[PDB]
């Protein structure tokens, strides 16, 4: 009866009703500590309910943290462009370079070719692909890479149900391998440097951790992980006609022709920025960045500067004989990337996102939060260590999913730091599981920006991606006590305290 | 000859030969000092000459601080989004909303009825109403919602060079009058409000400075030098057939047809957020943020509150009955303004632009080159103090072209709050001159966000521009020369030291 006019006006309802739910939070713990939980809390009620759009529900820091106390206008203001946010911007810049230039089709075509019209074969395909492009860059832009590739395949192969069923699979797909691939390797994603920085800010004597350790570590993880993840995707979507599907594929790659100048720059652009940002500063070599003072370069120096490229190299082929050709006609070329493009096509509400993120975390450093947190965590001592740290990553992993996977690190690495500590247990069996666990964003878009570029192209609805980042969390969480348990101990000797 | 040739290349010619330039700077003077002032004449040359994109250009900082020493990347990038940021955006954002809902089709043919046809009239009336906008609203904010209102003037009245130098003018005239009108009330622009923080910091014994001083003294200075700049535009552009006209114009009113819900509700929003920003913190009367920590509110909270409220009110009017009447169809309403429609219409190389103006500024007085500069001005005491302010406000008038107001009034005024007191004058007598001549942005796009957003129609030319400004900065010292001689002495008591 009224059910469905309860549910028209689900909006302005959630909006209204959320901060009186949530207002016995305050009263309950310590005024700053409950003033800063009941932002934190309205923050991902909103963004689960989308109440709000995504952009607006970031912006709330900026209104709720001067009013209630807790940060000042001009320290909570200048967290949503901290220098990840450049680092994401510039993988974004690239991704539209690489889409503007027609480079995605060239390379769907090379993947269909190697491949071949299977679904579940291209699945497996781009589930690698986006892995080894995670490995080495954040997962925000692989996946704005990848999207591209991925619509063009859809667009080859498709030109009923089965159809966008593969669709909605075909497109959960990427960011769920690109959240998968961060995790593997140091430079994957933010959250591993951010492990390490920490870690050495709090542990000096601890220095096992590198980026040899964490690979051989972290990568059977990815495997795992990634089989399982391919396996649920395969059977939650899709379960002399081939000749003229390669024929089709064949006709369309000779369709585009012979690689232009502006795809090779674009290219080859793209594979300096990969190069520079793993090799500015490895832990086990070091990189360029020894060369300049220490801590001053950062993966958004090496992104801007690539990018900046993008926006004066000509997309021609510049000959010398044209200044001696007096008779050539004298038009301005065209640029790689001109900025009305990239402004078109970058998604600023991904930027204001990250940003909402990381004020969300500094305002629960800073109101001691996450002290409080530390401190209520006292009587998990009785309990086992083992299933501990299973409670312990299923929370993060499940916390994860509303704010971004680097927001939710920096808040609760801190509060491991001091619970380790505090339980006489080895740090880093504390410390990697929310480390490895943060990236698990699978519930929501706004558990991670790979989720939004996903949403991004409208195929995929929010129950479906629910349903199928339950079990992906669930499994993921279960490896993670797997690696604690079995080969954890030996690689990082955190079996012995 | 080759004249057209290498004018064809001018951006890479430009981008390749300003570094080359510019390297005997960095021996000239000290090392950091040296590589700060680069990158300053870098960032001045590439603006005004187009070389890159003002994006681009803007984001310069966090590759050349971090790479030369002067500030880390994690220093440098959080500059770019300063609570200063937010408060455009803000404004951008409501002018979007005023835009969108076709508020600014009223409002000119409201001003059309009131003025008549006339395009002198109405260049004086927007002239006037632009700075009366800009009173007590961000220079950037009001040139967003007049453009629009602008643009709807020039489509009814026009519907052959007199036609197109009517545009330039008319268009010319919108963010010109915002930078006059920002001066005049403490309220009015960013750089009134640096003003008197870096004077209660530098200066607690001075507090002769408040809102009614300074409008006093300064309104006088806006009556002025906008009769100077509606004269000279008037002569620059335009030097029964009015009955017909204003006979089609009361047509145009008429098939406007009665204002709806959402364009009431979008000026009551308009109205609530000009009047808080206004009472947040007059200085002669205590304002609502007493009311919360000191220094904790500023006008981005207030901005973004307001803005907020845009993304979830219903754009039609809500009726009780709705809920009872169970026949009535159950459809989600529209809000006020969409996010999509925002991020359309949100300039964000405005944002970039003035971030990389106050990333500049912290580079220039972290590196000490603010304090170098200081330092070299030392040998200006023999010469008398009148003309010695006149040639600092006239290269602080024509430095201000390049940066933001913002950027240059913290770069320059520590650096006239030290010159002031080694030359045993009233520091006032060069505080002043400063902050007012800072806001004369006429010549480069660059020089303040209201011109790029005057270029963002696309019927001015560089060139243009650049013609007006030059007598318009040269109106503008001589003015601030003639108050510093006879009513300023009197009004700050700045006379006598
Ligand atoms: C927003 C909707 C969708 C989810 C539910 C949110 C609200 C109703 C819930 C979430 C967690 C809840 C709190 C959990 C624990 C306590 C401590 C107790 O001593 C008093 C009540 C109090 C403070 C609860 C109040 C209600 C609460 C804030
Ligand atoms: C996880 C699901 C069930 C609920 C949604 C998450 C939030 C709203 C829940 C999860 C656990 C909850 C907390 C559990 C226990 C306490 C201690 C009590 O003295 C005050 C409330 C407080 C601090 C709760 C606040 C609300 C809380 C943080
Ligand atoms: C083996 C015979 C039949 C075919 C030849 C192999 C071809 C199709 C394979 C071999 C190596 C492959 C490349 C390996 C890695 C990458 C990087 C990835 O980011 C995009 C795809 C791309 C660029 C692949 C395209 C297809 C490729 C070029
Ligand atoms: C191929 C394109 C993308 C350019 C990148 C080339 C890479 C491989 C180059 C460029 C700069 C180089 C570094 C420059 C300086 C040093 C310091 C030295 O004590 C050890 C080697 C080391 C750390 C180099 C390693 C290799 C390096 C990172
Ligand atoms: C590096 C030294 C030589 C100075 C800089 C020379 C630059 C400005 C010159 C060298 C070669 C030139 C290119 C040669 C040929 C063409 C094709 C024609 O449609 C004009 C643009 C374009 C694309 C020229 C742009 C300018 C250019 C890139
Ligand atoms: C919302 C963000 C900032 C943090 C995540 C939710 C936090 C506040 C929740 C998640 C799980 C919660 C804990 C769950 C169980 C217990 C055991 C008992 O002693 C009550 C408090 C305590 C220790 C809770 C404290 C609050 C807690 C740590
Ligand atoms: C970029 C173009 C358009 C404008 C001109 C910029 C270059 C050529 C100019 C601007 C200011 C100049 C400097 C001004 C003063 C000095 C100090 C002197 O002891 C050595 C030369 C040196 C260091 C000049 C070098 C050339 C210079 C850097
Ligand atoms: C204003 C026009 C003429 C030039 C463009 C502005 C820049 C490039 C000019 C204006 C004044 C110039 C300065 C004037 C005097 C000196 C002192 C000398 O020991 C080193 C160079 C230095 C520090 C110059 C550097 C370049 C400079 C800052
Ligand atoms: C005097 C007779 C003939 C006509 C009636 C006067 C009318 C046309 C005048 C009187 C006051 C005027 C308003 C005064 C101030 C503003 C705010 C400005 O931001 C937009 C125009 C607007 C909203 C004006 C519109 C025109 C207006 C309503
Ligand atoms: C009309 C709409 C836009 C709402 C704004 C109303 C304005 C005029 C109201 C709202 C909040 C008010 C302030 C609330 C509290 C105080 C502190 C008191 O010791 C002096 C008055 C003062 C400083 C009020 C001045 C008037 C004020 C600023
Ligand atoms: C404040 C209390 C009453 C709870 C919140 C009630 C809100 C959700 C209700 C009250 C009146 C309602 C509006 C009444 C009429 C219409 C027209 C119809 O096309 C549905 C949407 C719309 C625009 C409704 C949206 C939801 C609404 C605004
Ligand atoms: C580029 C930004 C950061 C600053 C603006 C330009 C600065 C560097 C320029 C503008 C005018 C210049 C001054 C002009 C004249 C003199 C007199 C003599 O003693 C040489 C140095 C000195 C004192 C110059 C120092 C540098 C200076 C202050
Ligand atoms: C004085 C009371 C403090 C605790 C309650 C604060 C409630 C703030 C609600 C903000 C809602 C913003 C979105 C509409
Ligand atoms: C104890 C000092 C602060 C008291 C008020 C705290 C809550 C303020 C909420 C402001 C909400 C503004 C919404 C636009
Ligand atoms: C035979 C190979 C021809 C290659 C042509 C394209 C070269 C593109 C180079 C881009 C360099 C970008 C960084 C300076
Ligand atoms: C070691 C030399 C330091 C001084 C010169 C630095 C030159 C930097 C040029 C950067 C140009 C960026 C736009 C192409
Ligand atoms: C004295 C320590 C720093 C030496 C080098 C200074 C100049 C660096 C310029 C880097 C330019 C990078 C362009 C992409
Ligand atoms: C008779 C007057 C009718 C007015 C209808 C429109 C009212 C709009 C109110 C907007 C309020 C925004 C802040 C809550
Ligand atoms: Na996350
Ligand atoms: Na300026």
């Amino acid at each position: 009866a009224a059910a469905k006019k309860v549910w028209s006006a689900r909006r302005l309802l959630v909006l209204l009703f959320t901060p009186l739910a949530l207002l016995p939070v305050v009263f309950a713990l310590p005024p700053k500590e409950g003033r800063c939980l009941f932002v934190i809390l309205l923050m991902a009620v909103y963004w689960c309910t989308e109440a709000l759009p995504l952009s607006v529900t970031a912006l709330l820091p900026i209104v709720l943290f001067p009013f209630m106390g807790i940060l000042p206008s001009n320290k909570v203001c200048p967290q949503y462009f901290l220098d990840t946010n450049f680092l994401f911007l510039s993988g974004l810049i690239m991704a539209s370079a690489i889409e503007e230039w027609n480079l995605h089709r060239r390379i769907a075509l090379k993947i269909l070719m190697l491949v071949g019209v299977q679904p579940a074969r291209l699945i497996l395909g781009m589930m690698v692909t986006t892995s080894f492009l995670s490995m080495w860059l954040s997962n925000t832009a692989s996946t704005a890479m990848m999207l591209p590739i991925a619509n063009a395949i859809l667009k080859s192969l498709f030109g009923d149900e089965y159809r966008r069923n593969i669709w909605k699979g075909f497109l959960i797909s990427i960011p769920y391998s690109a959240s998968i691939g961060g995790t593997a390797t140091l430079t994957g994603t933010a959250p591993n440097l951010i492990l390490l920085g920490q870690l050495k800010s709090f542990f000096p004597q601890c220095d096992v951790v590198n980026f040899g350790s964490w690979f051989i570590f972290a990568f059977p993880l990815m495997l795992l992980f990634l089989l399982a993840g391919w396996l649920w995707i395969s059977f939650l979507y899709g379960g002399n006609a081939e000749d003229r599907a390669r024929a089709v594929i064949r006709e369309e790659y000779q369709n585009l022709g012979p690689i232009k100048f502006a795809e090779q720059a674009v290219f080859i652009l793209f594979c300096m920025f990969a190069i520079l940002l793993f090799t500015r500063d490895p832990k086990f070599i070091p990189g360029w960045a020894s060369l300049f003072n220490p801590g001053f370069l950062s993966d958004a120096v090496t992104g801007v500067a690539i990018v900046t490229i993008l926006f004066f190299f000509p997309s021609q082929r510049p000959s010398l004989k044209w200044w001696f050709d007096f008779k050539a006609p004298n038009t301005e070329t065209e640029p790689l990337l001109t900025w009305k493009k990239a402004q078109e096509t970058v998604p600023w509400n991904i930027i204001l996102l990250l940003g909402g993120g990381f004020a969300m975390a500094k305002g629960c450093e800073e109101s001691g939060l996450s002290v409080w947190i530390g401190g209520q965590l006292h009587p998990l001592e009785n309990v086992p260590p083992a299933l501990a740290v299973l409670l312990i990553t299923v929370v993060i992993a499940f916390f994860t999913e509303f704010a971004s996977n680097t927001a939710t690190i920096i808040i609760f690495l801190p509060v491991l730091a001091e619970l380790a500590i505090r339980l006489r247990v080895h740090p880093l069996y504390l410390m990697i599981p929310g480390t490895v666990g943060c990236s698990f964003a699978f519930m929501l878009p706004v558990s991670t920006p790979p989720n939004s570029i996903a949403f991004a192209s409208g195929h995929l609805l929010v129950k479906d991606m629910v349903r199928t980042g339950l079990l992906m969390n669930l499994m993921g969480v279960l490896l993670l006590s797997l690696a604690m348990n079995t080969w954890a101990q030996t690689i990082f000797q955190l079996g012995t305290f």
